[PDB]
């Protein structure tokens, strides 16, 4: 009964709009900006090439050959396991709390954007500290000053506190307009072509001007050399290859649960290698093309500052709130600019939170088709579940909510918890399920069978990456700290931590809940649940699908 795209467009298009966004212009430049610069780009490209791609073709196969969502998927392919689709549901979850939290601030920056002059370019506005300075003025002549657009970025729009122990009272202009964001995901999910050709465009045309702006900029070259060159001891600090390969999973939106819903609507014989290489190629140009993006406005800032190029910004997140303005006020009418470029990140992170919280929305339905999509009872759920993540979300609008931001953003649906899925994923496929029956799968499927890459890529080198970094993590452990100077407490940690295993516990769990509901000898339990029960069964019976094995 799962529904099919129209055209094949519309799948290649959700799957655009939904794996590009913040994750690429956004969290790549802060996390590579934060982990020295271009060694950040080694382990990105071996965590993109021997997995990430893999891992993404995985999770679109999966969903196309059970033509289920991101629970049932992994029921129908290995029941003893199914808890991994569990767990990606608690991950995107977590994700769709603190991902929308952005597009609030991106909201408030729009609405400070409709003044004549914009708030971040003078240090006369009044929560503008005495060390505030313009940066013209700051290369010339106990004395430290601070840039006026951060200023705006932490007293404006933060308005940051000590530390994550004051939480103050909310911020109701931000919570505002978190309010609207979600009133607008809400309405267009709930209830809702030639427009959708111009929201996925204009973004990578600011892209394109943004490139311009930086690579034109005086004092480029020196951000570009930071962008690119890398540095061997970083490389063997495990930081560094923990972030990126977290950061690949997390562009590529895999061990979510949402990229097996979108491809579980594709037709079952569809050639959907060429059309995830491609996207996958797409994702991760954006990503690199926009570091050249972020790192020459960096460089710029740092040559006019007279400053070090890695001591100009924000180490954690908000580095795209500190250099972008900063090359908008370079350009002429730069409230015209500034108005285009958060719009282009609106439009950019809309489209990953409709696409994700529709992906939530589908698995959790599919639990209960007939009660919480039978009626009217689809539309109450809905609502519900974004009241529910907008209450839980108003933790990090608070003026001491930053730092909860960041205790999202390095555990919850990144860190570990990612590798623990990603793990899971491919070691079930590869090694329980066989790689080479979903190769025949993949045959039958998209009409040739593909080379060795998938297989060797699913069963040797994405389980040893994902094992060798939780290892070297838990060796060397370098405890989360904000912009490098704050060191949370014990129980921000401990709240990380059960970030983090709220998702990667429900694997182990559901195993054990399955392992005692099924009776007989444990040999015998395990036989039955570790054999794929019809994984495509629909796909047969509906279309001409070869039976499976
Ligand atoms: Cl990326
Ligand atoms: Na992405």
């Amino acid at each position: 009964q799962r529904e099919k795209w129209s055209s094949k467009i519309d799948f290649v298009l959700s799957v655009a709009g939904g794996f590009v966004g913040l994750g690429n212009v956004w969290r790549f430049p802060y996390l590579c900006y934060k982990n020295g610069g271009g060694a950040f780009l080694i382990p990105y490209f071996i965590f993109l090439f021997g997995s990430g791609l893999p891992v993404f073709f995985l999770e679109i196969i999966i969903g196309q050959y059970t033509s289920e969502g991101g629970i049932t998927c992994w029921e129908k392919i290995c029941p003893l396991f199914s808890g991994i689709g569990y767990a990606s549901v608690v991950i995107v979850s977590l994700l769709n709390v603190y991902y929308i939290v952005i597009l609030a601030w991106a909201t408030y920056y729009l609405f400070q954007s409709f003044q004549k002059e914009l708030p971040w370019a003078h240090c006369n506005h009044s929560w503008n500290t005495p060390h505030c300075m313009e940066d013209t003025m700051r290369k010339n002549k106990s004395t430290n000053f601070t840039s006026p657009v951060i200023e705006f970025w932490e007293r404006n729009v933060l308005s940051l506190s000590p530390g994550i122990d004051h939480p103050g009272s909310l911020k109701w202009d931000l919570a505002l307009c978190l309010l609207l964001v979600w009133l607008v995901c809400f309405f267009c999910i709930w209830k809702g072509g030639k427009v959708v050709y111009f929201t996925a465009t204009f973004p990578f045309a600011m892209l394109l001007v943004l490139l311009v702006r930086g690579l034109t900029l005086p004092g480029a070259g020196a951000g570009i050399k930071f962008y690119l060159y890398p540095d061997i001891t970083r490389l063997e600090d495990p930081q560094v290859w923990i972030d990126a390969g977290t950061q690949i999973f997390f562009s590529y939106a895999i061990c979510l649960g949402a990229m097996t819903s979108l491809g579980s609507y594709n037709k079952y014989k569809y050639n959907s290698y060429r059309d995830c290489m491609l996207l996958g190629c797409l994702n991760s140009g954006t990503s690199f093309v926009s570091g050249f993006a972020i790192f020459s406005i960096l460089g710029f800032m740092a040559q006019e500052q007279g400053v070090d190029i890695a001591d100009v910004a924000e180490s954690g997140p908000g580095l795209a709130f500190i250099a972008y303005p900063k090359a908008v006020t370079m350009m002429p009418l730069p409230t015209f600019w500034s108005i285009l470029f958060f719009i282009m990140l609106l439009l950019l992170g809309l489209d990953s939170q409709f696409v994700e919280v529709e992906g939530q929305i589908t698995s959790l339905v599919d639990l209960y088709p007939s009660f919480l999509r039978k009626g009217y009872r689809r539309e109450i759920f809905i609502a519900f579940v974004c009241s529910i993540s907008y209450l839980l979300g108003l933790t990090m609008v608070t003026e001491g909510g930053m730092y909860v931001f960041q205790l999202f953003d390095y555990y919850a649906a990144s860190g570990v918890c990612l590798l623990w899925v990603a793990f899971f994923e491919c070691f079930v496929i590869a090694w329980i399920y066989g790689g080479d029956n979903l190769y025949d799968g993949i045959e039958d499927m998209i009409g040739y069978r593909p080379g060795p890459w998938m297989k060797y890529s699913w069963a040797v080198i994405t389980p040893v990456l994902c094992v060798g970094c939780f290892i070297f993590s838990l060796v060397k452990y370098v405890p989360l700290t904000y912009n490098k100077t704050y060191v949370y407490p014990n129980w921000a940690i401990g709240l990380g931590w059960s970030l983090a295993l709220s998702s990667m516990l429900c694997v182990p769990l559901v195993i054990v809940i399955r392992l005692c509901q099924t009776e007989g000898p444990f040999l015998v339990r395990v036989k039955y649940l570790l054999t794929p029960r019809e994984p495509n069964r629909w796909a047969v019976e509906r279309e001409g699908a070869t039976p499976y094995n």
